[PDB]
């Protein structure tokens, strides 16, 4: 057959060689930089790349050029997509390193000697969307001897795929293959290991810890540990099932190096303190000092705003939890006061474009700075566009700066409005292109200043290591979403200016129709996502751009006029307030003025949030409705 | 400049001659003709050729561009009477030559 071949390292010679004898001819090899695979196909006259993403356009198209039959991947290392793979009418197969289902994740050769196995082996599956879990058209077992280590156990698989595709290979060539599909319930996936994951913990048994230093034993890293601040690595271990009442980590001996482990001791037969050289335990003893004795406050988050619509409900969040500390600034506090008792809530009334030395020297003292000072009513986009700009992003691009200046996290607020008119079913964060109108439409100076800062934020991030994530909310709303004071003046968002509407007896309007529709969030939803962003559990969210939204809340602005007239209706209170004026659709420019334009429709991607916060949106939209209008129609003064 | 009546105060205006669409493709191949038939022609190496590639190698990850460009030159007219003349060989032939000067030949 004709092919195209993804391959690197040792399994990608092996894999090019048996694919040559087997009488294949390879169109191109796709490989990466730095036994080479590159070599090899130079020596053989094989056209050989290595993009970065061959996933790209001009590579599909030119790997389409080439016509290949069938497609193979030998531990090629970036993935390759759907998009290409269907290039191949004879289809694509990928040769992984362990006994699939089993082990289907990453790093098998280690896994395998992490857990301990008896045995491994080679598998030759068909490649499907999902990651190793194509129909298995052969397979070939391993046996792990109990003194093998990564390297040794490398060459046995190495030795075994040769064999797997020296005789399964014909038979693809043909197509006397049967796709054993895979037991998908057997299946097990394991994650990329980062050198920390070496780390020994003398409190579990020595047969585990054993089969740490085994596992990432030379070449790999090595399986570690600390003498008080030093740290040093184990090469050669050896269990002894031999007691020792000592406790767990402590040194039972210095010649041999032995430990003592949570059931049984762990002899180091070579290690390395340090980056020194290699020597023998007894010596690695000596050069860290060991003789007979033991081996190996809160966090403080800074809210600017913390008075406001997400900043008061995120501190009542974090106050619940004892880990944390709350510093906070704002203009008000009669959203905070009932916090200034609690002792880990730091509050002081404060302008950020005034009061510089508490915050400079509160980026510098906290850990995470969350910048919620802003105008996000868009009446005010038209109405005050040079007030919105100074407040909105020059004094923020300030605090972004004392960031970077005291390299400190900032989870900084995006919004939904970044995406502007997009015409996307779903807002992505990753992908959808960002769309305003022209100049003539002021009401974009928001959406386009926010996006400017986001970009900045970035830039930091990629050329000066400034730790971020970006969360764009998608009209979230509850209780104390702005106030019907301000609703007076238009400078409230939707929700609570219809219920001041409700309040004042005055007609709900509807601009333009408002057939437009947002996908509403429930306050709740959206300060747990928030909430965990914060926690940056395995700092999954680092330089991520999380949307956070409930999609499943779509409504027209008319919708939510009605469901919101509904509750109104039943309220308790309602005898206290005028009779309904009705709803009356009006031009956006005798509410807004001119240069308003707007978005038809805004749901979001949750997908990032799914992926980094293991987060979902739960309550539903009418829920929030009741909630907001109870609050508000308590906040009415009636006498 | 001129702003003759005041005609552009609180105007935008785009200014370009929508008549000379071209690919980069072809900007490429007008270029080489014009390189081909300049006298200064025989200090340079032999033509390397047309080579393409992938955005990312030239820009660097982050790159993404815009696949056409022409401008509405109506605010032009109006503010200014002013209509494009130039046609884009003309252009490619000066700058061009322009350059091939600017190398220093010894
Ligand atoms: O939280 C959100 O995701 C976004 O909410 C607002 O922007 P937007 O949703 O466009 O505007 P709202 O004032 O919340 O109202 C939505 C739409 O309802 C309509 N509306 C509003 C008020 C009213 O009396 N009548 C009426 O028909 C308007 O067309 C308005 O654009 C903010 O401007 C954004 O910064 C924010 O990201
Ligand atoms: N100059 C300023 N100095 C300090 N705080 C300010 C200043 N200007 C505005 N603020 C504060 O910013 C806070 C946050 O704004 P607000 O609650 O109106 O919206 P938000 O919660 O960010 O809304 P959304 O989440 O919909 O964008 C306000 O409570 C206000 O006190």
């Amino acid at each position: 057959m004709k092919t195209v071949v993804f391959a690197y390292h040792d399994m990608g010679c092996l894999g090019i060689e048996a694919l040559l004898a087997a009488g294949y001819e390879i169109s191109a090899i796709f490989t990466h930089t730095d036994g080479s695979v590159a070599r090899l196909a130079a020596e053989r006259g094989i056209p050989v790349y290595a993009p970065d993403n061959v996933n790209h356009p001009l590579w599909v198209e030119r790997i389409a050029q080439l016509s290949p039959d069938v497609i193979f991947s030998f531990y090629y290392r970036h993935l390759i997509y759907d998009e290409i793979l269907q290039l191949a009418p004879a289809g694509a197969f990928n040769l992984h390193g362990s006994l699939l289902p089993k082990y289907r994740g990453r790093a098998p050769l280690n896994w395998v000697l992490v857990n301990g196995e008896t045995e491994t082996g080679v598998t030759l599956h068909r490649m499907v969307k999902r990651a190793d879990a194509g129909a298995i058209v052969a397979q070939l077992r391993i046996a792990i001897a109990p003194d093998d280590i990564a390297i040794t156990l490398h060459h046995k698989l190495c030795h075994a795929a040769r064999q797997l595709l020296e005789q399964t290979l014909p038979a693809i060539k043909h197509g006397n293959i049967l796709e054993i599909a895979q037991r998908e319930n057997e299946a097990t996936c394991f994650g990329r290991r980062t050198p920390d994951d070496s780390f020994l913990e003398w409190h579990k048994p020595a047969s585990v810890l054993h089969n740490m230093v085994r596992a990432v034993a030379d070449p790999w890293p090595g399986a570690f540990s600390y003498v008080g601040n030093q740290k040093f690595t184990v090469w050669s271990s050896r269990v002894h099932p031999h007691a020792s009442k000592a406790q767990p980590g402590s040194v039972i001996s210095v010649a041999p190096l032995l430990i003592a482990c949570g059931d049984g001791a762990l002899e180091i037969v070579t290690g390395q303190a340090g980056d020194g050289i290699t020597m023998q335990g007894s010596q690695l003893a000596q050069t860290l000092g060991l003789v007979q004795g033991s081996r190996l406050r809160r966090t403080r988050v800074l809210i600017l705003g913390v008075n406001g619509f997400i900043g008061n409900h995120l501190t009542e969040r974090l106050l619940r939890e004892d880990h944390y500390e709350v510093y906070g600034l704002d203009i008000g506090s009669d959203a905070i006061s009932r916090f200034l008792n609690h002792p880990h809530f730091h509050f002081v009334e404060g302008d950020i474009s005034i009061h510089s030395e508490w915050i400079e020297y509160h980026v510098k003292k906290c850990d995470v700075v969350l910048p919620l000072v802003a105008i996000a009513t868009p009446i005010e986009y038209t109405r005050n566009p040079l007030r919105v700009f100074e407040l909105d992003f020059e004094e923020n691009l300030r605090i972004i700066r004392y960031c970077v200046k005291y390299r400190k996290r900032i989870i900084f607020p995006s919004t939904s409005e970044v995406y502007g008119m997009c015409s996307d079913k779903y807002f992505d964060e990753d992908h959808s292109n960002l769309i305003v109108g022209p100049v003539n439409k002021p009401r974009w100076i928001y959406s386009v200043s926010k996006q400017l800062l986001d970009r900045v934020i970035w830039a930091y991030g990629e050329k000066e290591g400034l730790q971020f994530t970006l969360f764009r909310p998608f009209n979230w709303m509850g209780p104390r979403l702005d106030n019907l004071n301000a609703a007076r003046i238009g400078s409230s968002r939707a929700i609570t200016q219809l219920i001041l509407n409700l309040v004042e007896g005055s007609p709900i309007k509807l601009i333009d129709g408002g057939k437009q529709k947002r996908c509403f969030t429930d306050i709740r939803d959206g300060i747990e996502a928030l909430y965990r962003i914060i926690e940056n559990a395995g700092n999954r969210c680092d330089g991520e751009i999380i949307n956070i939204g409930n999609p499943e809340n779509e409504a027209s602005i008319e919708e939510l006029g009605e469901m919101l007239l509904a509750s109104f209706e039943k309220h308790p209170l309602r005898h206290h307030f005028p009779p309904f004026a009705g709803f009356r659709v009006v031009e956006s420019s005798s509410y807004y003025g001119k240069g308003y334009q707007d978005v038809e429709h805004r749901k979001p991607s949750i997908r990032n949030a799914h992926r980094c916060l293991d987060w979902e949106p739960k309550i539903d939209m009418q829920e929030t409705i009741d909630e907001t209008l109870d609050f508000f129609l308590r906040t009415v003064d009636l006498t």
